[PDB]
């Protein structure tokens, strides 16, 4: 075999051009958010939570993982430490990913109520609960949870290890049911699909709230066709019923308000003419009310779809995030179940370890270059930083 050391340069290397480049994209991020008042926002300070998690990667976790891949001897409870670390990171990252597509559920379900319940306060508490939580679960094996009491004598005295010490190995010191049940199945797999039903919410949500206004528009339009060749009074007035429904509905801004105001003021104008049996003159009362359509109702129809429009695509963007974060750990995950699940396997090659582990560090590099490509205000905050300053 090789000497290690050739494949350990590779992926030293590797790891080092990894952590600079997810240092320098998430500073970025960070400071897009502090400069733009734009970006400052509840949803942005879990971007920025999640942010400093993957600065946290490049400082800390980066080269953390590379010192357990060389094995050194070291007192089990801090070799613990090295390797469990960047489980507190991945957790965190888990919650403010978790934090932010509930934050975009309840904008979309309850807008009206937004900013009375989702304040920056309370998000900065529980950004800081969430900070706490992930420690006690990435280190949840420094509080008994390990191997520590069942040292590899063989590889302990081969590499020449001192009293309490053990060759710093993750597998030998993490146990592998602690990675695939509490790790992965309850902390990593149940927060992602609690992710997916709560994104397909959202969607379901948009479509359900377009098609009402669709709906309503329609049923406006319709009931205009059904009173302008209406033979009696009564044909008049269930069609102005209808419509005064749908008005008060698709009520539930100085310029909005105004103009349902004037809306449901002509159908009231045009429903008490029916109600006395005049029918050319509740027909011709009705018939004024496109005027009020094409001024008013049809301006608030294409504002609010247009809201609802960047909701979707604003909850698509976070979703891919979501989704390369599942992409860039699952293998790592799938190996370990492998490992753990399949004792008659052959255990995965070593160069597949270090590529899955890789890879997941390479989401903490991702998620400024979807921000810059599918939002906007960040994109052209970035422009602004970099041709101000690099
Ligand atoms: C706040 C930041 C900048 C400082 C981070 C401190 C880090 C580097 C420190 C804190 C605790 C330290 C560990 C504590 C215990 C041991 C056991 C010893 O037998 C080998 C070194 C090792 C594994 C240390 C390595 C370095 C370590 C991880
Ligand atoms: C999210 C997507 C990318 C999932 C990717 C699936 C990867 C991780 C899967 C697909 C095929 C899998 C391999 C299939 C066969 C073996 C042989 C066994 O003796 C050890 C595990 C090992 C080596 C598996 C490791 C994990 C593996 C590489
Ligand atoms: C993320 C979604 C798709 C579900 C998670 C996928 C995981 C849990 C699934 C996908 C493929 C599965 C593996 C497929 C094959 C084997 C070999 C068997 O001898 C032990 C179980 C084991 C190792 C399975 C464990 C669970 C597994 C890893
Ligand atoms: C190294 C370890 C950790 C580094 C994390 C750095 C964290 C940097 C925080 C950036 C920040 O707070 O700006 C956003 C606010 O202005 C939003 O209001
Ligand atoms: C071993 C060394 C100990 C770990 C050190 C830092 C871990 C990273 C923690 C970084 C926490 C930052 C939280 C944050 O910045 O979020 C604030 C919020 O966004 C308001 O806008
Ligand atoms: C800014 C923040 C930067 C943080 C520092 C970066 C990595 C620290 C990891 C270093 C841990 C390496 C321990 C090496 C060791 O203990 O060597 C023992 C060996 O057995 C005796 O020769
Ligand atoms: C900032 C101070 C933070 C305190 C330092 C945190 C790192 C630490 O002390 O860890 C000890 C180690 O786990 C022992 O095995
Ligand atoms: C999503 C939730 C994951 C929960 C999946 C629960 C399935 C775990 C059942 C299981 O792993 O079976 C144990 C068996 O004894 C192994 O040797
Ligand atoms: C939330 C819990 C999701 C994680 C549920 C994990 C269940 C795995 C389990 O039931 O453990 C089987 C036992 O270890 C067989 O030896
Ligand atoms: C949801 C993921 C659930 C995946 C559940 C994976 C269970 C794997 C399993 O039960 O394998 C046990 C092993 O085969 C015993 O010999
Ligand atoms: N299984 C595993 N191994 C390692 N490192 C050790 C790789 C290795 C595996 C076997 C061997 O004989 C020598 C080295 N880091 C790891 N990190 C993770 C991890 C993080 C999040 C989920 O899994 N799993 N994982
Ligand atoms: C993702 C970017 C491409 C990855 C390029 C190759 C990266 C890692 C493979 C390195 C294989 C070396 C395994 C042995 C390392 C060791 O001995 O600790
Ligand atoms: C990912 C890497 C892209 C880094 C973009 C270069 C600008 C860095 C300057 C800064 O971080 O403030
Ligand atoms: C700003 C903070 C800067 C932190 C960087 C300081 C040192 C960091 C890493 C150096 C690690 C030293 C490796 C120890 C080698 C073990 C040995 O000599 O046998
Ligand atoms: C900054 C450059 C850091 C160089 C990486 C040190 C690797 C040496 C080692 O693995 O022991
Ligand atoms: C911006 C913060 C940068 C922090 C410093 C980065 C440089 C240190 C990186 C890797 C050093 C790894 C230490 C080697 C482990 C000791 C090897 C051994 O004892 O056998
Ligand atoms: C932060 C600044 C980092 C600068 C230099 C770190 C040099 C890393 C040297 C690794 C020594 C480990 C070894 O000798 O095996
Ligand atoms: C990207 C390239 C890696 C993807 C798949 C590699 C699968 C091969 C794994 C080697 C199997 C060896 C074994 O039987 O343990
Ligand atoms: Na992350």
């Amino acid at each position: 075999g090789a000497p290690p050391i050739m494949g350990s340069s590779v992926y030293i290397t590797v790891e080092l051009a990894i952590a600079v480049l997810a240092i320098l994209g998430n500073v970025l991020v960070c400071w897009a958010v502090w400069l733009n008042s734009n970006l400052q926002n509840v949803t942005n300070y879990f971007v920025v939570s999640l942010a400093a998690a993957d600065i946290a990667v490049g400082v800390l976790a980066i080269p953390f993982a590379i010192t357990i891949s060389t094995g050194f001897c070291a007192a089990c409870h801090g070799c613990l430490f090295i390797a469990c670390f960047v489980l507190v990171l991945t957790q965190s990252s888990i919650f403010s990913l978790l934090a932010i597509a509930i934050d975009r559920y309840i904008a979309i379900r309850i807008p009206l109520r937004y900013n009375g319940l989702v304040t920056g306060t309370r998000a900065k508490g529980i950004i800081a609960i969430c900070w706490v939580l992930s420690f006690a679960i990435g280190l949840t094996p420094m509080l008994g949870w390990n191997n520590c009491g069942q040292p590899k004598e063989g590889k302990n005295h081969s590499q020449g290890c001192g009293e309490g010490q053990v060759a710093c190995l993750f597998e030998d010191v993490v146990p592998m049911n602690y990675m695939v049940y509490f790790n992965f199945f309850a902390c990593v797999l149940v927060p992602l699909l609690l992710m997916l039903g709560v994104y397909l919410r959202i969607f379901l949500a948009a479509r359900r709230q377009l098609a009402d206004l669709e709906d309503n528009w329609e049923t406006l339009n319709d009931n205009l066709k059904v009173i302008e060749k209406a033979d009696n009074a009564a044909q008049v007035k269930d069609a102005l019923t209808k419509m005064r429904a749908a008005a008060l509905d698709a009520q539930k801004m100085k310029d909005f308000r105004h103009g349902f105001d004037i809306l449901v003021g002509q159908i009231d104008d045009a429903l008490k003419l029916a109600n006395e049996g005049k029918v050319k003159e509740a027909q011709a009362a009705a018939e004024q009310l496109k005027t009020t359509r094409n001024a008013y109702i049809q301006k608030y129809l294409e504002r609010a779809r247009s809201t609802l429009q960047k909701e979707v695509h604003a909850a698509k963007s976070l979703a891919i995030i979501v989704g390369l974060f599942a992409l860039c750990w699952l293998p790592l995950h799938i190996i370990n179940c492998f490992t753990f699940f399949c004792p008659d396997c052959s255990h995965a090659p070593l160069w597949l370890m270090y590529l899955a582990i890789v890879l997941s560090h390479t989401n903490s590099v991702v998620n400024p270059f979807i921000y810059a490509y599918r939002i906007r205000e960040f994109r052209q905050t970035f422009r602004k930083i970099i041709r101000s300053h690099v």
